[PDB]
């Protein structure tokens, strides 16, 4: 990485050591973002601002001069994780999956000790950066929500793990639809029957044990994502 002088100004001398003399400067930096366009969000910003992790995507500051009104987010450089499985389908080990869970699972749990609760936890939410890395978008519809959010519209961060089960089959199933050919009605019929969605050929009987878990009824049977990982830490450090 080499700067060109157009893009520094020097400004004052702060002083010299040994060898060379220090200088206060700015440098002009021209770096890649994501806008999202349109006393109501004004105090969502700073508050969202607060929240930071690196398995999260970064708000660097809203833009409101005059409409349409828009936030500067941190640029994911291989967009949405559901295109980044379809279009590479095939293309993924069963680590590379669990480590993308591990991921989602370790900016989850922040918001779940921040008490911040995400309201559509899915794979299009979650977005690819550099290395594979995946960061958490929209925090703050059927297929991902839990017996209490269809049935009585019931938020928590239990709610949240129900979506991360539906997310965890999302990629070790390499993107594929949940519940793919059932309407939002049949979905309802379904899940209050019992029955879940299948194990993919990439999961482990221990990681469909826990996309169980989190597909549990009662909210307060499943786990904590705190819970959860250092669970998914231990299967992804010792294979
Ligand atoms: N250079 C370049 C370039 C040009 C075109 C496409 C791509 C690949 N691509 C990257 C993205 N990144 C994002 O979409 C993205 N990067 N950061 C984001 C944040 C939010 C967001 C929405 N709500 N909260 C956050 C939503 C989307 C994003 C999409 N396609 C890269």
């Amino acid at each position: 990485s080499v700067i060109d002088p157009s893009e520094l100004t020097f400004v004052q001398e702060i002083g010299s050591g040994q060898f060379g003399l220090v200088h206060l400067g700015y440098w002009l930096n021209k770096d890649k973002v994501a806008i999202k366009t349109i006393e109501d969000f004004i105090e969502e910003a700073e508050v969202m601002m607060k929240l930071s992790h690196p398995k999260l995507v970064q708000l660097y500051g809203v833009c409101l001069e005059q409409a349409p009104i828009c936030l500067v987010f941190e640029f994911m450089e291989h967009g949405c994780l559901s295109d980044y499985l379809r279009t590479q389908r095939g293309l993924f080990a069963a680590e590379t999956l669990l480590g993308m869970c591990l991921d989602v699972c370790e900016g989850m749990a922040y918001l779940e000790e921040a008490c911040v609760i995400h309201r559509d936890l899915a794979a299009r939410n979650c977005l690819v950066g550099e290395n594979q890395v995946i960061k958490v978008s929209d925090f703050g519809p059927v297929k991902w929500a839990s017996p209490e959010v269809f049935s009585f519209s019931r938020y928590s961060s239990k709610s949240d793990v129900w979506s991360f089960g539906v997310l965890m089959w999302e990629v070790f199933s390499e993107g594929k639809i949940p519940y793919e050919n059932r309407s939002n009605s049949e979905v309802v019929e379904d899940i209050s029957t019992g029955f879940r969605l299948y194990k993919p050929r990439l999961a482990s009987t221990h990681v469909y044990q826990i996309m169980n878990h989190c597909w549990k009824e009662r909210p307060e049977d499943r786990p904590a994502f705190s819970r959860l990982l250092r669970q998914l830490a231990e299967i992804a450090e010792s294979g």
